[PDB]
């Protein structure tokens, strides 16, 4: 038994990782094929941080400004695209690791690895969420841009973010493979700021049911609920509104313990009422959201 | 910024995984050049795990009852033996993708990544730390049994984990790459329970530094206690005594901060006595006990 939050094995993803410099900046590159993906503000000054002319500033750059370095290998650049908020750089060399991998872009509250990388060497993984505000909790240095994170599915790659800039409440955004970034931000050093957190509660019910499957019943009670009933009293503690569809993705949850979704709805709805009293579930103080539904099934189930 | 727990890239240990069936269990190997490591109990039935004779049983098997599988290649078995209660089986070829590594043994309180496997494929990675108890509270289900904990160091891979047993209270018991077993623990199917766990002190601390370097602040206060007055108020509530070697090592977290060790432990001790009731730091409910000074210093400064 036991419930961790575990990362995927970050192996195929740091046969991968390589350092793009170009300039004074140096940053980390997703080297997949003979394509090199980095953040597009790798081209910048920090005079141009503030209002960047993109494409003014590529083309004015030529495939000899940019250093790319796998291990003690440099890779010639001789070509270069950008692509929404990334820049790809097409070297001549196709990477002998590339794994089986595709592009995804996730919702909130999906989860993945993030293989935190600086000077193109990867130092650390951890797992996160996607938050409901379309930014994600990370821990990252200056250096640090150009991780990505991704899932492992069988032996395939999915890669969904790749890390852009840090806001200034500590938290990090970033965009998917293909240069779009998750929520309503920009790499342009004006002010950001990102909306208000909420709690993902379709993922704290599936945490509750992973409790229940490892024997941990104390917080369940007698009670039942309404859909419009639950939701308008997790608003009042910031939580995201259930759907149906969160009801029904976690239909196996409720038959593999035969506890009615909207049951487990008002055990959640009477932990927020009471806390936890000085007790723990599954070794934690707190109500955890960042195990999906899916996450729950695969390493408990 | 930001906190999370963090485990070391696991590819280097990715590569030495593999499969190793005797009869009916399946389990987990190492492979490092041309040696297998996997626990002795590979070798014992649902009787024969009740009260083991490890060397009779080693003894009436043979090279032909380990089937090692790495990937979708057999592995030729050419020779046994076993080392405490590590089974080393000696293959036909040498493991093209062994990094350079060493075997150590980690001390309660030390931290270390876990590579959990599942019939020899890597299924996810971990950060855990030694229990006082020599536990460790880890994910592990069925057929997890010979996966490896490790740090990495450089280029260097130091293997100090290998897991066989999961005891009654959910917790995880293990040994060395060379076959001692972490805390008074037996691979035999018998009544086995952990002591009484306790809280890494240390560990708190450098996890409150961490918190500070981060911004969160409001536990700090004015006061100071001594090492004396501490370990007092921590033996009440099973927290590990604070050594003189303890507060040398959270030097460079004081230093950076501005926060004296022994103040942090008189917030230590406010928040022992006074609880948190709710209230988070780093997100967290509860003190967290997981993260070295090491581990607070490598994620938070890059040192
Ligand atoms: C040259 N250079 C730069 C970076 C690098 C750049 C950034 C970064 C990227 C972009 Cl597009 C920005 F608009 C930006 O201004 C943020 C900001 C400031 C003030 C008001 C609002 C805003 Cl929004 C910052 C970064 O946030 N980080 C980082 C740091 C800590 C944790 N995580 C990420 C690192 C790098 O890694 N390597 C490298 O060579």
């Amino acid at each position: 038994s036991g419930f961790r939050k575990m990362a995927f094995p970050s192996g195929k993803v740091e046969g991968c990782m390589v350092q793009v410099i170009c300039g004074t900046t140096t940053l980390n590159g997703l080297w997949l094929d003979d394509v090199v993906y980095c953040p597009r503000h790798v081209i910048c000054t920090s005079e141009d941080m503030l209002n960047p002319n993109y494409e003014d500033l590529l083309i004015r750059k030529s495939n000899h400004n940019f250093l790319v370095q796998a291990g003690n290998v440099q890779l010639r650049v001789i070509g270069h695209s950008m692509q929404n908020c990334v820049l790809k750089l097409k070297v001549d060399t196709a990477n002998p690791k590339t794994p089986k991998y595709k592009f995804v872009r996730i919702q909130p509250g999906q989860t993945f690895s993030v293989l935190a990388c600086y000077n193109g060497s990867p130092s650390g993984v951890y797992q996160c969420a996607m938050r409901p505000n379309f930014t994600i909790k990370g821990s990252f240095l200056n250096g640090s841009c150009g991780s990505v994170g991704f899932n492992i599915d069988y032996d395939c790659v999915s890669f969904c973010y790749m890390h852009h800039m840090e806001l200034p409440t500590g938290v990090h955004a970033g965009t998917d493979l293909e240069g779009n970034f998750y929520g309503p931000f920009v790499d342009r050093q004006t002010a950001q700021a990102a909306g208000t957190d909420t709690t993902i509660t379709v993922n704290v019910l599936a945490w509750l049911y992973a409790a229940v499957i490892n024997g941990d019943r104390w917080f369940l009670n007698r009670f039942t609920t309404t859909l419009n009933d639950f939701n308008l009293v997790a608003m009042k503690y910031n939580y995201e509104p259930l759907t149906q569809d969160h009801v029904d993705i976690l239909g196996p949850l409720s038959a593999q313990t035969g506890i009615a979704v909207l049951d487990m709805c008002a055990s959640l709805k009477e932990l927020l009422q009471n806390g936890m009293n000085g007790r723990t579930i599954l070794g934690s103080a707190l109500l955890e959201d960042e195990f999906t539904p899916f996450d729950v099934v695969r390493q408990c189930s």
